[PDB]
């Protein structure tokens, strides 16, 4: 997958970089 920034849970990203990547 890509799973980015994880500082405590999905800050930005929607899901862990899994659900929308893009």
């Amino acid at each position: 997958g890509a799973y980015t920034g994880l500082p405590n849970k999905k800050p930005n990203v929607p899901t862990i970089r899994t659900a929308k990547v893009q």
